[PDB]
C-alpha cells in the first residue's frame, strides 16, 4: 500500500496536468470532474455545483455543514507549457499548481479519504465526519463565482483557506485592494501640429506623479500602502492628439489604510477623475479558540500577506478562520513554482488533529 | 460667375453622400463608379484602374500624357452619419469632403467638362486639352495604391495636388513624416507586490521625457521637427505589473532633419526598441514658370505647410508641381468641415488660364 504523503503527491501532479488558467476554462471543468471521479472511486460522496461556467467541488460530512472546512482552488494562473509536466527533483515537487494550489486539494482530498476510511471501518459514515472541503475554479480572479457562491451553502465551524502562508505562518491579515480608473481629458489636435493640442497622456503622466506621492512610505517587510499601474489606453490615430487618457490602477491597503479617505485624498492630489472599479476588503481573521488550537498543535504563529485570497468571504457569510498552507519557498506566480514535500506532513498532522478533536 | 460654381457645389455635394472611407471600400468602389458614369453622360472619355481596391481615375487629353494635372481623392477620414448629408449656408458647403478633396474632384471634372464642350464647340477634341485629371482613392491612408501607381503613367508638364494650402497660399514645402511604434519591456509581478516586478509603462513614460528632449528646437512659425504620443498600450490585468508597453509616435521633419539620422538618434537615445511604421519624405517643389505663372494669375503667394500629401510622390517619378487648393477654414478632418463656396471661383479662374496658355 502506498503512503498517504505519496498519494498527494502522485495526485498533486495527476492535477497539474490540467492546464486550468482561465483562458482555458474547459480545463477547469476537466479538473473538476476529475476531482469528482476520484471522490467516487474512493466512496467519498461528494457535489459539484457550476456558477457562470465557474465549478465548485463540496466534499461535506452532510451537504450544508462541515466542522472544519478546508478551502482550496484549481485555477492557476498562465504559465509556459513545461510548467504542466510535474517533476520531483530531491524533496520539491515542480510545477504550475504545485504551491498554488493545487497540493492543497490533494491534501484535503488524501486526508479526507484517510479519515471516512477509518470510520467506515468503525461503522460509522461520512456524516459522522468533522473535516470538510470546499474546491473552487475562480480564486485566481477574485472568487465572485466560486467561493463567493459556495460559502453561503456551507454552515462551518471554522474554515482554513490552504492558499497561503507557511508550516511557521497561519495568516491571519492579509492587505486589501482598492482598484481605480483615472481619466485625464485634454484636447485633440492634428499630430502635424501637436501644439495646438494638450496631450492627455502628459496629463496622466502628472497625475501618476502626484498619486506616486500618497505611496511614499517604504519598509523591509513593505507592510504598507501600494499602488501599481496595471494598464493605460490613451488614442487610436497615430496623427492625432489624445484628448482622453485613462489609467487602470491597483492599490494594496493595509488595516490602517481606510479606504474612503484615501479615496477622498486621491480625488484631491490628481487632477483627472477618479472612477472606483471595486473594492476588497482587508482580511482580519476573528478571535477564535479553534485558531488557539491550530497554533498550539502546528507550533506556527500568527502573520500576514501581501496578496488577498478566497479567506475575502469568510466575514460576510459570518464563518470564522484563517489561511495556512504548506512550503512553497515564496515560489508562487514564477516559473520555479515549487511545494517542499516533507512539510505535507506539517500541514495534514495538526488539520487532522483539530477535526478529530471537533468529531461527536 | 456663381451660377456655373454652382454645378461644383451640386457635384461636390453629389460625391460627399458616398461614405468613402477606408472601412467602407465598397463606398470608394462606387464613388469612382459614379465619376466614370458622370465622364460618359459628359461626353468625357475616362480610364478607371485598381490596386488592391484602390481606385484611379485617369481623364487625359491622351494615354499618359496630360499638360496641366490636376490630382485629387475620393477618400475621406471618418465621420458621423450627419456628415455625410451635404448642406448650404451662409455661403459655406458642409459635410465630410467639403475641403478634403471632393470640392477638388468635382471642381477638375467640371473644369475638364466645361473646356472639352468649348474645344468641341470650336471642332476640336479631348485630345487638343491641356488640362487631364488624376482622381485617387487612398491619399488619406499614404497613396502607395493610388498615386503611387498612376503617377508613373502620366507625363505632366505641370501637376497641381489640390489637396492644401488656399487662394491666397500654393504650397511648394510639406514637412516629411516619420511613424514608429517604442516597445518597452519590463518584469512581470503581481500587483500584491508590485516591487518585485519592472513597469513598462513606467519604462515607456521614461523613453518619452528622453524622445521629447531631441525634439527641442523652437521657433515663431514652427518650421522645426515635431513629435506626437498618438496612441498608448500596456496591460490587459489591473493586478499585474505590466511587462510590455507600446506607444506608436507620429514625427514630422524639415527639410533639414535627416529621416535616417533622426531613426538613428532615436534609437540610440531611447531603451525600449523602435519599429518604422512608414517614413513620408519632405516635399520641396522644383522651382517652375508654371508656379511663377500661377502665382501671377492667382495672386497667391509661395507657402509651407506642416502636413503632407500625395506631392510626396511628384519628385520620385520626375514631375514637377505644388499643393493649392480651395478655401476650408482648417476645417479637415473634423465635425465643422466645410468650404467657403465663393473661393472656387478663385481657384477655377487661374488653373483655366494656365490651361489654356498652355494649349496656347
Amino acid at each position: 500500500g502506498m503512503s498517504s504523503m505519496q498519494h498527494i503527491v502522485e495526485l498533486t501532479s495527476d492535477l497539474i496536468r490540467f492546464p486550468s488558467m482561465h483562458s482555458r476554462p474547459e480545463q477547469i471543468s476537466r479538473c473538476a470532474g476529475f476531482i469528482m471521479d476520484w471522490c467516487a472511486q474512493n466512496g467519498i460522496h461528494a457535489e459539484r455545483m457550476d456558477h457562470d461556467g465557474i465549478p465548485s467541488v463540496m466534499v461535506l460530512p452532510e451537504k450544508g455543514r462541515a466542522g472544519l472546512l478546508l478551502m482550496a482552488h484549481i485555477d492557476v494562473v498562465d504559465a509556459e507549457d513545461d510548467l504542466f509536466v510535474p517533476r520531483v527533483e530531491n524533496d520539491r515537487l515542480y510545477g504550475r499548481g504545485a504551491n498554488d494550489d493545487k497540493y492543497a486539494v490533494a491534501l484535503g482530498l488524501v486526508m479526507f479519504r484517510d479519515r471516512l476510511n477509518a470510520l467506515k471501518a468503525a461503522g460509522r459514515s461520512q456524516k459522522d465526519m468533522a473535516l470538510g472541503l470546499l474546491i473552487t475554479g475562480d480564486e485566481e480572479i477574485g472568487g465572485m463565482n466560486g467561493a463567493a457562491k459556495a460559502l453561503p451553502l456551507i454552515r462551518a465551524d471554522y474554515v482554513v483557506a490552504l492558499d497561503g502562508g507557511n508550516p511557521q505562518q497561519v495568516i491571519t491579515k492579509e492587505k486589501g485592494i482598492i482598484d481605480i480608473k483615472l481619466t485625464c481629458t485634454g484636447k485633440a489636435a492634428h499630430g502635424a501640429r501637436p501644439w495646438m493640442g494638450v496631450n492627455a497622456v502628459d496629463l496622466l503622466m502628472e497625475d501618476y506623479t502626484r498619486l506616486k506621492t500618497l505611496f511614499a512610505e517604504e519598509n523591509e517587510d513593505h507592510w504598507h500602502r501600494t499602488v501599481n499601474l496595471g494598464r493605460i489606453r490613451a488614442g487610436e490615430s497615430t496623427n492625432k492628439v489624445p484628448d482622453v487618457a485613462e489609467g487602470w490602477f491597483n492599490i494594496r491597503v493595509t488595516e490602517h489604510d481606510d479606504p474612503g479617505a484615501l479615496i477622498d485624498k486621491i480625488r484631491k492630489t490628481v487632477s483627472g477623475t477618479v472612477s472606483i472599479v471595486r473594492t476588497v476588503p482587508v482580511f482580519l481573521a476573528a478571535d477564535s479558540p479553534y485558531t488557539e488550537r491550530l497554533l498550539a498543535l502546528s507550533g506556527a504563529t500568527a502573520g500576514k500577506a501581501h496578496g488577498a485570497s478566497d479567506a475575502r468571504y469568510l466575514g460576510e457569510n459570518g464563518l470564522t478562520g484563517v489561511v495556512w498552507g504548506a512550503e512553497g519557498f515564496n515560489t508562487l506566480h514564477s516559473r520555479d513554482e515549487c511545494l517542499h514535500i516533507p512539510s505535507l506532513q506539517s500541514i495534514y498532522d495538526p488539520l487532522m488533529q483539530l477535526a478529530r478533536e471537533m468529531e461527536e
